[PDB]
DNA sequence: TGCTTCCTGCCAATAACG
DNA sequence: CGTTATTGGCAGGAAGCA
């Protein structure tokens, strides 16, 4: 299913099919569904089907149009991290991955997922 | 070149086990 | 229902479009 490669005492898990390397077995497993399609993650709104549950979720948020990502400098909201970061970098000349917290991620309310 | 989607370490939430 | 296993949300850089 996989094979282990060990260099300098660090374990790596290698996919048998595409030879991708992973530091944890969970990632190797999550990844391998792309090859096996043991599990199917179908969009609840259209016909599309995904190999990872998280891919399906990001896609379903597109259907609802919910904007969970909010710029704290001007209040504008965005559907995903990428739009948010691009806005803060270009309009506000700041990096949200920096030491400062420049955005708020709202809970997902337009559909049912586990929360924090 | 700028969206659009993909990827994977991390680990909190959820579930499976028993 | 306490212990263990699995799921998948998140960041943010990569890769994939056109
Ligand atoms: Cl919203
Ligand atoms: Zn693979
Ligand atoms: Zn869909
Ligand atoms: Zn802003």
């Amino acid at each position: 299913d996989h094979y282990e490669l060990i260099v300098d005492g660090r374990v790596y898990y290698i996919c048998i099919v595409c030879k991708r390397s992973y530091v944890c077995l969970t990632s190797l497993r999550r990844h391998f569904n792309i090859h096996s399609w043991e599990k199917k993650y179908p969009c609840r709104y259209c016909e599309k089907v995904f190999p990872l549950a998280e891919y399906r979720t990001k896609h379903e948020i597109h259907h609802t149009g919910e904007r969970r990502y909010q710029c704290l400098a001007c209040g504008k909201s965005f559907i995903n991290y990428q739009f948010m970061s691009s806005h803060i970098k270009s309009v506000h000349s700041q990096d949200p991955s920096g030491d400062s917290k420049l955005y708020r991620l709202h809970p997902c309310r337009s559909l049912q997922i586990r929360q924090y």
